[PDB]
This record gives C-alpha cells, structure tokens and sequence, in this order.
C-alpha cells in the first residue's frame, strides 16, 4: 500500500463563470484572474456582471481551475499559518513554537508548498511538500548551516540539524533513527495541512462563487 503526497479534490464546480479581456502590458497578476495566451480570464470573486460559463469538458476549465483552487485555498488559511506566496504555487508558513535548544537565536518555520496536479481530464489534487526554513532570529533572514557554524559555532549547527530532523519526524524527538519514520512523516504532513486550512475532520468543503470545493485530507493510495 503506497501513499503519495497528493490530496484529492473530490468535489468541485462542474461549471465556472469566467470573463475574458485582452491581455495588456500593464497587467499585474493577482487573485481571481489568469493570463492565458493573449487573454486574461477573470473568475471567482473577479467576475463582474458580464460572464460566460465553462465546464470541465473544456480545456480552458483546467487551466483556470488549477489557479482558482489555490486562490480559494488562500482565503481559508487558519492561524497560525501565513501566506508566503500565491501564484502558480501556494506557499504557507508557520513558526515552530515548540521548545528546542538554541530557539532563542535560531527560528524554525514549517513551509507547506502546495501545487495543483491535474490528470485524466477531470481529476484534480493538491501536491503538498513540507520544508523547514531555518532563520537567524535576530534578523529573521534565512541562515545556512555553514553560517550557523561560523556565527554561533559547531555545536549549535549540529544541534539545529538534529532538531530540524526531529521536527520533520526524520528522527525521534531524542534524535535517533526509528523504524516507522515514513508513516509518521506522512501523518505530520497530513496533520499540518489540516491545521493550515482549519480542518478537524479528514475532509473539508470550501465555498466558492460557483459552488463547493471538497478536499479529502488523506493521501492518495496506490495499492
Ligand atoms: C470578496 As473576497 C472573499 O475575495 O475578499
Ligand atoms: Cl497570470
Ligand atoms: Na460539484
């Protein structure tokens, strides 16, 4: 039983309202709109009175829905997660607030990286990657292990790496290898994804102007 980091959208609007205008140079990309070739399509909360409807049998549907999906998710982020990047990709972050040695000088931050996967014409899912960013707490900037070693010394470097591995569940909280690591790492991913979208249940529905989007917070299974 193989589990993949893709969380399926099991319901979405089979029809969505879109507006098209010609692309123009001053266009600034943003929510509720997408450039497609030499048109910009408005959708979701960007729809003015003027509109056309497109269904999932149309190639345009997937090109729009892949972005609309992220736009909606971006409207449903729960504290303490924050939006870091929205566009073709959705990145959310939160600070690791549990204790670890050298937390006073080194800030750790989980980052969920959310992309949309589309396959067999009508299937959508979010592909979700988890990274931990390591920040120098005094200036809130990214800091490499080498720079930690130079600035705070070898001991801090080594300890941070163990803490990072423990927060990824690559090691036990005590810093040791364990047997059940890929199961627990998936549970962590699923649990953080649930938290980030305010979900206590293994599925959640999100409202859109076109109808509901339903996501199941359970990784796809290849048996
Ligand atoms: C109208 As809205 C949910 O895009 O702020
Ligand atoms: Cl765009
Ligand atoms: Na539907």
């Amino acid at each position: 039983i193989l589990y993949i980091n893709i969380y399926p959208i099991v319901n979405y609007p089979e029809t969505i309202k879109v507006s098209a205008i010609p692309y123009y140079e001053e266009f600034l990309p943003g929510k509720w709109k997408k450039r497609i070739g030499d048109l910009i399509y408005l959708y979701g909360y960007g729809i003015e009175n003027e509109f056309d409807e497109i269904d999932n049998s149309n190639a345009l549907f997937g090109k729009i829905f892949r972005k609309y999906l992220l736009d909606i998710l971006s409207e449903n982020i729960a504290t303490p997660w924050q939006l870091k990047e929205l566009g073709s990709t959705l990145r959310l972050v939160k600070e690791i607030t549990e204790n670890y040695e050298f937390s006073n000088i080194i800030k750790l931050q989980y980052e969920l990286i959310i992309n949309v996967h589309h396959w067999q014409n009508t299937n959508f899912g979010i592909i979700v990657d988890l990274k931990i960013n390591i920040l120098d707490r005094e200036n809130n900037q990214r800091i490499s292990y080498t720079k930690i070693k130079d600035k705070y010394g070898e001991s801090v470097k080594k300890k941070i790496w163990v803490s990072v591995q423990a927060f990824h569940r690559h090691l036990t909280p005590e810093g040791k290898k364990y047997a059940t690591a890929m199961r627990d790492k998936f549970n962590l991913l699923t649990g953080l994804l649930k938290e980030a979208f305010g979900s206590s249940e293994d599925e959640k529905t999100f409202s859109t102007p076109d109808g509901e989007i339903k996501i199941v917070f359970k990784p796809l299974e290849i048996v």
